[PDB]
């Protein structure tokens, strides 16, 4: 059911890759979503990414709680931790931001969220490291094709990814064990573009564009998205399929669309085994700020490193990272970097 498209290498902005960028933006506009084809080699290391994710979470509790940092926000997240629309979701997470070493510049400065990940050994990091330098160029190509098919300059959003601060969401959802089935409420995710991968088992469901429906901006206070929709249709089951990866906008596109493009939906059921999946987010500079790409006259902007400094300290207040933030005023720095930049 859902639509399949196949990448070129490079886009280079021939009329081919317009009609391509059109194609994709008309089924988001339709679907909410798209597959796109992985060769042999994104699929071997998407399927070793995934046999890495299980081998760690069969470690102990002990150890998998031991893989934290208080200079970044990588590392692992217990199941019950995360919370949507005011309930505990149930995946355990280890979430994989840009690893930088204590000799980075910003990492010696003290800029929040900046520092190693604490991984759990070398081989894991290998495997998901690989996963995450492929998952990065498909998310190039991805945004070079959205600026096309919108006719904007083929640079207009890999302008602000130059250096992004991507970053995965490497999940583990449980059996289910009582009559309770909601892995994941329904929400929409924070970032710019989503590429999501998943094993066999099947869990995801995504809402497609609703003629006549509202959508809150997620981005503002107020406009929470969390929860809605959840029990009412149209809900589509992403179906697990061999040999692709699925696709989808994120709140700061619907911001820079201006709705043209809307932040798809999502929820996640338990079924009655396991479940691995993969969510990488393709995501601006830490430094660089969000803008109306159609309305030229609106001052509004989302400064993407404060975007994420706050979801992360609200999501995990209790951490050890955000703890350190708060000791040392890290949030300063933010403010800093903003000065005498136009
Ligand atoms: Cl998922
Ligand atoms: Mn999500």
């Amino acid at each position: 059911n859902l639509q399949t498209f196949e990448l070129p290498t490079e886009v280079t902005g021939c009329a081919a890759d317009i009609s391509l960028g059109r194609a994709l933006i008309q089924a988001w506009q339709k679907d909410g979503i798209f597959q796109i084809k992985t060769d042999s080699e994104q699929d071997r290391k998407t399927q070793e990414a995934m046999a890495a994710s299980k081998q760690f979470c069969k470690e102990p509790l002990t150890f998998k709680s031991s893989c934290v940092s208080d200079l970044t926000y990588s590392g692992y997240v217990a199941s019950g931790e995360e919370v949507t629309a005011g309930k505990p979701d149930f995946p355990e997470i280890f979430t994989v931001c840009k690893d930088l070493s204590v000799g980075d510049q910003r990492v010696k400065a003290g800029w929040p969220c900046h520092g190693p990940v604490p991984w759990p050994n070398n081989t894991y990091q290998k495997s998901m490291k690989t996963f995450m330098e492929e998952l990065g160029l498909a998310g190039e190509r991805l945004l070079k094709l959205t600026a096309l098919g919108f006719e904007l300059p083929i640079n207009t959003f890999t302008d602000l990814t130059r250096d992004g601060w991507h970053h995965m969401r490497v999940l583990r959802f449980p059996p289910q064990t009582s009559t309770l089935s909601r892995g994941i409420g329904a929400h929409t995710d924070y970032g710019l573009l989503v590429i999501a991968a998943q094993d066999d088992v099947g869990g995801l469901y995504i809402r497609p564009p609703v003629e006549g429906e509202k959508r809150n901006r997620n981005w503002l206070p107020g406009e929470s998205s969390a929860g809605m929709f959840e029990h009412d249709e149209p809900w589509t089951f992403v179906t697990p399929t061999p040999g692709v990866w699925t696709v989808f906008p994120g709140d700061i596109l619907q911001f820079m669309t201006g709705g043209q493009l809307l932040s798809t939906p999502h929820k996640v059921k338990l079924n009655t085994r396991e479940r691995f999946a993969c969510a990488y987010f393709h995501e601006p500079n830490f430094e660089a700020s969000a803008y109306p790409l159609f309305e030229p006259s609106a001052n509004e902007r989302i400064h993407y490193g404060e975007h994420f400094t706050n979801m992360f300290m609200r999501c995990y207040p209790d951490r050890i990272t955000t703890q350190r933030i708060n000791k040392e005023n890290r949030l300063a720095h933010l403010e800093d970097l903003k000065k005498y930049s136009d």
